[PDB]
């Protein structure tokens, strides 16, 4: 038993993370098969990266891998990203796919500075498509991701840090999340809201570890449960939703609109001082996916 | 900025899991040059484990490492742990060391079934000596540890999970923390107490991220401090920890007596419906070191 904030085993992501320096900006890049991924502001000197890119050559691109120097034999830019073509195919690069998550959807991040990789934590997409990351001066260019078996499905790279702390970046492919733009100009965080689904999924992951304090005989209707959660800064809940949640239903014997009751007088009345999960606020960054995997067993390799 | 509960980059360790089978027992082993390391309590069939190593032949010992057949060449054991000797040493064996790790250090857990890595965590060695982890059937052998620089220094090697949900284990060594024994009768936690010096460590990590609401004007002194902390069950606080907690003291110009002031206030108040590092709980899992290096950029490889 027990619930942690659990991110998925990084070796496979480690072995490809390089240093991409060119002009004085450094950061870091993603080396799968003989590609490396990086965020396109390390073109150098409001700018317009078409004509910033034209005016660069192969050998400005100074790629580190290891001790090993990597040659650039070709660039393109692919929205925000770019993309360096090496001559030399990563010999590390596991099975992977380019994945766009949709906001609620967690994943696991390795910081990363100067190709070195720091730490590893697991993030939520938030509903205003920011994520509330943990990253310094030298970070964007590191990678967020989720494994399936043995593939590394990618679907975040860190580019900037908005004013209040949060972080913005992009999918493999150079979009960004939410309206964010890769420039220095005023632009700010959306006002979020809570995951609800993922608050329900984490009182089942409760239930399951033996808390049950905070359940109830009342029922409450998706409908009359929307309403209040909107009260509170919730997300809708979704017949989707409820779908999804399933299967934690089916383990526990409480059906989803039952735990939706519970919620619901959690919101009105507070936790009055206890814990759930040794958590004293409602927490929103696991999927119902995360609960399962961790109270199933699931491995991946 | 931003603020998490980082784990090291565990690839390092991946590369050295294997299964361990013998009899009717499957667990996680530690492959580290030509020597496999899992708890002893893989032995066959209230036990007595020297008469129960002696009746075993090498050959009894099946240790898969990916899809490969791993011969087992001769077999030892040390306190609680069995270490096989195998014929053939792991080619991804990282620089190491077997540390055995001190009350309220921290920890990165590679959760492990079958011998494949399943997630990996951050958790801090309790007071009293148990970790509250996430773990289910098949996790025995999964390993702790921490990374400086290239280095991988093993902490934990875990055995069981006691009634109340928490988690105890071994040293690399074999030694338990605590005053477990590896058989399946009556035991149980002492009381835990709260990690003073990591919740000063986290209060310094909220300043340097910009919280600043819970200061005060007042002081007090390490004496009287104690007087309150005894009381909310909280560990006394050593000059020894105010020393290291010196340069975080420096890099934010609160004296380290000043804060213990401000968390005076928050175990006689409460944090009255704020919250800290978006924790609406005092958090303890935090080492000095632990901040200054999510804090100042140190990676590792
Ligand atoms: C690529 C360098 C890098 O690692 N990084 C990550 C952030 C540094 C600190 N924490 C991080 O996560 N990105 C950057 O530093 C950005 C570099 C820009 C170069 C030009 C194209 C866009 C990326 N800069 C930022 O992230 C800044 N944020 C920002 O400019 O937001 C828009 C804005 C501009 C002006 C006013 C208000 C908002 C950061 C570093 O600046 C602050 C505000 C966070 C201090
Ligand atoms: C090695 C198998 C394994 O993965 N594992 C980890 C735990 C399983 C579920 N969560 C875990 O972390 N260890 C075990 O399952 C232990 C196997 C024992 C074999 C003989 C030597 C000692 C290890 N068993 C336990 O951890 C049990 N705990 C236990 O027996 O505690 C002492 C005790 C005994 C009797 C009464 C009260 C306390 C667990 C699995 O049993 C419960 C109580 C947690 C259900």
């Amino acid at each position: 038993s027990g619930f942690r904030k659990m991110a998925f085993p990084s070796g496979k992501v480690e072995g490809c993370m390089v240093q991409v320096t060119c002009g004085t900006t450094t950061l870091n890049g993603l080396w799968l098969d003989d590609v490396v991924y990086c965020p396109r502001h390390v073109i150098c000197t409001n700018p317009n990266y078409e004509d910033l890119l034209i005016r660069k050559s192969n050998h400005n691109f100074l790629v580190q891998a290891g001790n090993v120097q990597l040659r650039v034999i070709g660039h393109s830019m692919q929205n925000c990203v770019l993309k360096l073509k090496v001559d030399t195919a990563n010999p590390k690069t596991p099975k992977y796919k380019f994945v766009r998550i949709q906001p609620g959807q967690t994943f696991s991040v390795l910081a990363c500075y100067n190709g070195s990789p720091s730490g590893v934590y697991q993030c939520a997409m938030r509903p205003n498509f920011t994520i509330k990351g943990s990253f310094l001066n030298g970070s964007c260019g590191s990678v967020g991701f989720n494994i399936d078996y043995d593939c590394v499905s990618f679907c975040y790279m860190h580019h900037m840090e908005l004013p209040t702390g949060v972080h913005a970046g992009t999918d493999l492919e150079g979009n960004f999340y939410g309206p964010f733009v890769d420039r220095q100009t005023a632009q700010a965080a959306g006002t979020d809201t809570t995951i609800t689904v993922n608050v329900l999924a984490w009182l089942y992951a409760a239930v399951i570890n033996g808390d049950r304090w905070f359940l109830n005989r009342f029922t409450t209707t998706l409908n009359d449960f929307n309403l209040v959660a909107m009260k509170y800064n919730y997300e809708p809940l979704t017949q989707d939703h409820v779908d999804i949640l399933g299967p934690l239903s089916a383990q526990t014997g409480i059906a989803v609109l039952d735990m939706c009751a519970s919620l619901k007088e959690l919101l009105q009345n507070g936790m009055n001082g206890r814990t759930i999960l040794g958590s004293a606020l409602l927490e929103d960054e696991f999927t119902p996916f995360d609960v399962v995997r961790q109270c199933s067993g699931v491995t991946f390799q």
